[PDB]
This record gives structure tokens, C-alpha cells and sequence, in this order.
């Protein structure tokens, strides 16, 4: 029932007792894991939803079974018996998105969770206000490399009536242009979104980190285009602080991750378009991002300039390149003075929010897969941490891409 | 479309489905509310249906399902049950059993290799001195002098009302692990109990931090006997570095030969508590796990002082820096003395080969992700990129308490 949970470096046990609350199904069973996979495969129910969200937020201020607390508990059964939804307060709503990242187990960044700016963007009623919101959100955030975590909150979802969506998968990509003679320039992962912005009027540049423009869409309209003033969005280059050479690979990343196509669940209530951002782990932009093979892929360029032996596996050019690599973009960052913070530094301070979750809900929901950094694994206190994974509401989802 | 697992890559864009775990009757610790996968150790009716449904694969993997000796096989194993309580594997069977576990194994990246096992057959083995003669054996055939070869070591099976064979030791090959006055371990923390083991039986413990523990062995019923291997049967490598003289200097080695002997193999519903088998390592094995763990030899600090590293700080890199040159003196230091290794970038390579086969083979190929993606470099490797899905399918290696 109460799983027993280890950590293999230190000999410590706990035991999870949080999962209990989780209401929702993962994708296991007991016949067979499916942990490694990255997407999944009436009234009275919106109103257990939020009778429960109501009843964590009157808990989380300390009041409740109050009169407050009895009270807004019938205006969330008025308001659903009536109309079939309801309406969060703003302070819930400050709450609820909180909480949601709280429970987002593949994040390693969650020691913060309580710090988290809310703009209530529920006021929006066309394209053109949802990018004053987010230039806004991404002037907020940035302050000028001191990087702040803010999310920015669009109108839910409503029966019979399309839904809010900023097509981008994150506020700031760039571009990926597919040549003709096979390869593509840019960034990969992004070549449909470039494709749909240059259909919709966007006229393309071509450079390796051409910033792509916003397609932004309110309910049954065609998406509108909008491109982001050059100075909000902030961007480093990249150098390394030993090998001179490395600059000269015209390399650079912007500041700001700010994810946008996740879907925000709080109460029963769904908000299809809330983008929010918070400062890089290093290994994202080094690791991920610039060495995956299905990315800008600079593994064997930067092994060369280092004058590695790429003919074989045995030589680790790939190890060596990557750690370069990575070296760089925290060197950079500091010294652009923009907040990152390194892969040990995150693992180790989210093993101090594992042990702060354990008083505080008795467990934390965490992904392994995901809390484990790209290299350097079992070099960082997190892999050698057993993790439950389970999903908590309030709580952020995937959806499908609204094209 | 189909009501199976839906099995992606997401460097390559491939979907496949798989259709293998649907064969598997043992249930794993994940239910929908929660995923369990991160962790690390989690009557006669029952055996003939185990009974049964091997003897049903292993007439399938010769090819004769449903023949006339494939149901006198059947009705030979229900007959042996029905008066024994147990029944007895032939020697094809055994082999081919012992293959399958391997194949079946979710935390092997190495299984590539699986139908080149030498099976040796020890299920007439009667005493501790003669598991000793077997080990030797298996140790001399697996290393070979450093070409080494798959093999595993059968001993007699679990017995109605008589003792198992066990292997204390939990492989063949261990280095000591002495507990100081002065709270620290000398050696490999890891083996601080059986070194302790040891000791209370009759073992006169050395003081280096790459003692070669002595074997402790049990036949049924009987107290463990304490064997020392004779030191040239034992291949160990000596670490050096290709560019930095001064690794040598640090004496650090390891051993050619990983032979893991606390497992159990079950087959059928049968159980083979002492089953020591081998193959050879992959290099982050010893250069990152065994060397660079913290609860373990823990070197990664002596070692990026030595390169001149800036330790105080975590940005510096200086971890990843130094497991990046341990790794590699690792390669270096086995292919220069000429003993099998295989790097994580071979290993993986190799691993989502496997997968393919299996997949027009069987249908899927259990396996499990944090397993099977090294301990350094990650998404580097192929593997990190494609979707697993884990299951039990026997036959099976599974763990087993420790005897004592
Ligand atoms: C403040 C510094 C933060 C750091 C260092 C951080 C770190 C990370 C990292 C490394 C990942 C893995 C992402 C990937 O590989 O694609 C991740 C995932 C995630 N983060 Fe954070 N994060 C931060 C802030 C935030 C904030 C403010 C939110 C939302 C309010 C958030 C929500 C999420 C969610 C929902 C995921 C999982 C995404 C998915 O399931 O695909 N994070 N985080
Ligand atoms: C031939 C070369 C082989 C290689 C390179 C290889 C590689 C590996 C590696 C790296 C692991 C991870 C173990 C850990 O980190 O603790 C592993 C696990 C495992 N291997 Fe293989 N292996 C090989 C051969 C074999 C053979 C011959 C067998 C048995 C017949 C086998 C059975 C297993 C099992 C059962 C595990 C899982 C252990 C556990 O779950 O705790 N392997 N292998
Ligand atoms: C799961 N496939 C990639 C994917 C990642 C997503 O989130 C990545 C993500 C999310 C939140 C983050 C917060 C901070 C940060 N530095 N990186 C972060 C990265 C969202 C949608 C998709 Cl489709
Ligand atoms: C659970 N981790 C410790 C543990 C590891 C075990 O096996 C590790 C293992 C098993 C087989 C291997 C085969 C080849 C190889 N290179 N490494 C191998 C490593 C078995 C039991 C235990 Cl208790
Ligand atoms: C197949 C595998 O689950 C997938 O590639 C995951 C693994 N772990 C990850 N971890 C993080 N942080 N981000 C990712 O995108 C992934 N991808
Ligand atoms: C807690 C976690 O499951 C544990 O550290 C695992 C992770 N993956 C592993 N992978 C391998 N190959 N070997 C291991 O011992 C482990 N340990
Ligand atoms: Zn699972």
C-alpha cells in the first residue's frame, strides 16, 4: 500500500503516503511498466474536483470547515448547478498554479515552487491583448538576467466554444528551416512551427537562431502572428573559458524557457493557454539542445576543434565534447551575468525538496527518468534516490497541437 | 489502433508496438496510481502450470508445439510432480532455459549476446569442494585470457525437505572491505559484510584496498566452507591513463571477470539457488559505479585534484571532468592488456540492435530505462531516446535473500 522508498547512497527510508491522494490513472499497471514513456497513449464529477481544490486551497490558509470556507463552497455549487462550470478567485488561482507546479514530478526545480509570480490574463478577449500579456510576462521574467519564475494565466476552456492556445511550443524558439538538399538549418525540433508561422505571412530569415514570431490564437479564429520586439528577448553567446576558438562557432541561447503549450488543470477547471518560465539547468541548453542527434547536433564539430579521435567510440570524444560543452553555457551565462544553475547544484537542492515534501505531505511525486540529468548521472545525489511517480491535481498536462 | 503498448524513439521518429508482454504472468510493483519503476529491489497446482507453460516454450523454440513428444514430455513432467512434488529438467531444456533468462533479463544491456551462452551442466555437484572445482572451472573457461567468453554454472536445484546450494559471496570475484577504527572502510564498502563473513569463518584478511575475498560456499545443510582462489586463475587489469602519467601512479585496478553469484535462476517453477554466471564488463561499470560511487571507492575527488581541478565549486564541472578520464583509463588500461570490454556508446549502440531483432523475433523485448541508459553521458547514447516498456517474463534471473 505505503511504498517503501530508499536512497542506496545514505541507507535512508521513507515511505510514501501522498500517493494515496492521487486521483488520477498513470499509464503502469501491474502487468507492465510504461514509466519511460514520455505522452499518455459529468457535473458531478467538475464539482468533486472542485469541492476537493476548494478544500486544499482553505487548508492551505489554515481555515478550514470556516464560514469562508463553507461559503465559497456553496457559490462553486450555485455557479456549477446553474451554469455547469464556475470561476476561481484570483488568490485561488495564485494557489492552484502554485500547487500545480509543486506536483510536477519531472521538475528538479521545484525547491521554488512557492516563489512564483501569477498574471491573470482571464480578461483576454482576442489575440492582440494575449501579446501584451506575454511581452509583459517576458519583461517580467527576464529583468535583465535576474531571472524571475512567472506564469501567465488565459481564459479556461469553455463547453461548445474553441479554446485559447498559443501555438509555440515555448515563448522564445528558433527557427528551422528544412533546405531542399536534406538537412535543415535552425533547430530542428521546430521546423513545423517555422512551416506554420511562414504560412501564415511570417516572412523567414536564415540564420541557425533566427527568433521564430508568436502565432497566437483566441476561441474559432485563425491564429495571428506576432514578432517579439528583438530587445525583450535576452540572449547569450557563448563562449568557453579556456579554448578562444570556441566562440568563434557563432553559438548562443536565449535566457528565457517559457513554456507554452502545457495545459494548466486546477478545480476541474481547464486553462489551455498559461505560459510560465523559470531560469535553465545548464545540461537543457548544453546536453540537450545543442548535442542531441535530432537537434543542432555540434557534438562532432566541437570534438574536432578539440582534435579528439572521432573514429572510434573508445576515445569518449563524445564524453569530452559534451562536458566542454556544457562548460561553456554555465562560463557564459555567469558571465552575462543571466541566472542558470548547474545539474548537481539542482539535483542536490532537489533532494532538499524530497526531504522538505516528506514533512510537509508525507511524499513528493517524481519522475526518475526525468529528474536524472542527460549526463553525469550517477555523479548527482538524484539517481541514487528511489522516486514514486504518481499525478496530483492541481497539476500541468500535455494537449494535442491545436493544428 | 492495437491494444498494446505503443513503443516510441524519439531521435528517429519509429513507433512499434509490443506484444511480447502480454506472454508474462508475474506482476511487477506499478499500478495506475503509481509508478514504482525507480525501484531497485521491490503447491503443485502453481508449479505445473509454470511447469506446463516452459515445457510449451521450450517445444515452440525447436519448433515441435503441439507434437506427439512435446505431450509426452507434458504428461512425463505432471506424472514426475505428481510423485516427487518435482520434476527435472533435461540437459536441452537447462540450456535453453538458462538462455531464455538472460534474454529475458530487463536490466541487461548486454543481451545482444544471448544466445552465445556456454551452459555448463554442475546438477550433479554433492559438496562444497566440488562447487570449488566447478567455480574454478567456469573462471579459467570465462576468462580465457582475456578473450572473454558468456558462460554460467548450474548447480543442483531447490529440493522438497533438503538445503540449497548457495554462493555467500555475491560475485565470483569481490575485492575486500575493511571497516577502520577510525569509522572509514578500507577496500569496497559495498563488500563489508562478507568480508566480515569471511573473517568469522577462518579467513586471515589482508589490508590492501584490492584484497581478492576468499569464496564462501554451502552444499545443503551444511555450514559454509571457505575457499581461496588461486591468484593466477584471477585476471585483474591495472588502470593507467593514454595521456596523464600520473593515473598509474594512483595503483588502482580492477578485475576482467564480472560474475555475479547471489542471483536465482528459476525455470519452470524450478529454482536454481546457485547459478553464477558471467560475461564481461561494460566500462562505466567500474569507472563510474565502482570507482566514482560515493558509497563505494569514491575517487572522483582524489582524481580531479590530481588533474588540478577547481573542486570548491559545482559549476567547475570538475566531476564530470574527472568520471570522464576514469572512464576512459578504464577503455584504455583493458585494451591494452588485451581483455574484452565494451564502451556505453558500443553497449547502447549494440542494445538498440537487440531491440530490433527481438522486436520481428518476439514482439518486444522487455527492458528497463534506467537500467539500461549508462551512469555518465545519458542522452548521448542511442538508448535514452527510446521508449521501454518493463515487465516479468520467466524464465528469470530474480533476486533472492541472503543466506545468512
Ligand atoms: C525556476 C527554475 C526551474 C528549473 C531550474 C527547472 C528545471 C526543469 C528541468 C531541467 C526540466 C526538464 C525539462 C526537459 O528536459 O524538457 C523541468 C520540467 C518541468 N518544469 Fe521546471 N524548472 C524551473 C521552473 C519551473 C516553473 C516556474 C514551472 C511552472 C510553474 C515549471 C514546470 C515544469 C513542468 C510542468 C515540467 C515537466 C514538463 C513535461 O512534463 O514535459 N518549472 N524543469
Ligand atoms: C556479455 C557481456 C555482458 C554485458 C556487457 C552486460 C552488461 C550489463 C550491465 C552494464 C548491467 C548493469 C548492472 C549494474 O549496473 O549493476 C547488466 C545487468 C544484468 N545482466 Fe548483463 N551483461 C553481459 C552478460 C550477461 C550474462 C552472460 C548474463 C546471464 C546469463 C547477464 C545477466 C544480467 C542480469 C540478470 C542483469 C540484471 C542484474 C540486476 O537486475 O540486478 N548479463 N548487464
Ligand atoms: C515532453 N516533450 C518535450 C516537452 C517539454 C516541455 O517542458 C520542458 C520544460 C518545462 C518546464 C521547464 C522549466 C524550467 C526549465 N529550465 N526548463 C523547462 C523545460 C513541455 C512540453 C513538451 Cl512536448
Ligand atoms: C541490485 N544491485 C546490486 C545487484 C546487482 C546484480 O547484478 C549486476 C550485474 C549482473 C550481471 C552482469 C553481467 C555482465 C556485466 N558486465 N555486469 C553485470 C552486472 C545482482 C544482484 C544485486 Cl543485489
Ligand atoms: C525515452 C525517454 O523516456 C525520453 O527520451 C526522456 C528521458 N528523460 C528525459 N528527461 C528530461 N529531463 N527531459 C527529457 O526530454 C527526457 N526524455
Ligand atoms: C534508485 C535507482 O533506481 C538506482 O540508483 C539504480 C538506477 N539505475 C541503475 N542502473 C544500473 N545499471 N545499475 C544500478 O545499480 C542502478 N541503480
Ligand atoms: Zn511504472
Amino acid at each position: 500500500k505505503f511504498p517503501r522508498v530508499k536512497n542506496w547512497e545514505l541507507g535512508s527510508i521513507t515511505y510514501d503516503t501522498l500517493c494515496a491522494q492521487s486521483q488520477q490513472d498513470g499509464p503502469c499497471t501491474p502487468r507492465r511498466c510504461l514509466g519511460s514513456l514520455v505522452l499518455p497513449r459529468p457535473a458531478e464529477q467538475l464539482l468533486s474536483q472542485a469541492r476537493d481544490f476548494i478544500n486544499q486551497y482553505y487548508s492551505s490558509i489554515k481555515r478550514s470547515g470556516s464560514q469562508a470556507h463553507e461559503e465559497r463552497l456553496q457559490e462553486v455549487e450555485a455557479e456549477v448547478a446553474s451554469t455547469g462550470t464556475y470561476h476561481l478567485r484570483e488568490s485561488e488561482l495564485v494557489f492552484g498554479a502554485k500547487q500545480a507546479w509543486r506536483n510536477a514530478p519531472r521538475c528538479v526545480g521545484r525547491i521554488q515552487w512557492g516563489k512564483l509570480q501569477v498574471f491573470d490574463a482571464r480578461d483576454c478577449s482576442s489575440a492582440q491583448e494575449m501579446f501584451t500579456y506575454i511581452c509583459n510576462h517576458i519583461k517580467y521574467a527576464t529583468n535583465r538576467g535576474n531571472l524571475r519564475s512567472a506564469i501567465t494565466v488565459f481564459p479556461q476552456r469553455a463547453p461548445g466554444r474553441g479554446d485559447f492556445r498559443i501555438w509555440n511550443s515555448q515563448l522564445v524558439r528558433y527557427a528551422g528551416y528544412r533546405q531542399q538538399d536534406g538537412s535543415v538549418r535552425g533547430d530542428p525540433a521546430n521546423v513545423e512551427i517555422t512551416e506554420l508561422c511562414i504560412q501564415h505571412g511570417w516572412t523567414p530569415g536564415n540564420g541557425r537562431f533566427d527568433v521564430l514570431p508568436l502565432l497566437l490564437q483566441a476561441p474559432d479564429e485563425a491564429p495571428e502572428l506576432f514578432v517579439l520586439p528583438p530587445e525583450l528577448v535576452l540572449e547569450v553567446p557563448l563562449e568557453h573559458p579556456t579554448l578562444e576558438w570556441f566562440a568563434a562557432l557563432g553559438l548562443r541561447w536565449y535566457a528565457l524557457p517559457a513554456v507554452s503549450n502545457m495545459l494548466l488543470e486546477i478545480g476541474g477547471l481547464e486553462f489551455s493557454a498559461a505560459p510560465f518560465s523559470g531560469w535553465y539547468m545548464s545540461t537543457e541548453i548544453g546536453t540537450r539542445n545543442l548535442c542531441d542527434p535530432h537537434r543542432y547536433n555540434i557534438l562532432e564539430d566541437v570534438a574536432v576543434c578539440m582534435d579528439l579521435d572521432t573514429r572510434t567510440t573508445s576515445s569518449l570524444w563524445k564524453d569530452k565534447a559534451a562536458v566542454e560543452i556544457n562548460l561553456a553555457v554555465l562560463h557564459s551565462f555567469q558571465l552575462a551575468k543571466v541566472t542558470i544553475v548547474d545539474h548537481h547544484a539542482a539535483t542536490v537542492s532537489f533532494m532538499k525538496h524530497l526531504d522538505n515534501e516528506q514533512k510537509a505531505r508525507g511524499g513528493c511525486p517524481a519522475d526518475w527518468a526525468w529528474i536524472v540529468p542527460p549526463i553525469s548521472g550517477s555523479l548527482t545525489p538524484v539517481f541514487h534516490q528511489e522516486m514514486v511517480n504518481y499525478i496530483l491535481s492541481p497539476a500541468f498536462r500535455y494537449q494535442p497541437d491545436p493544428w
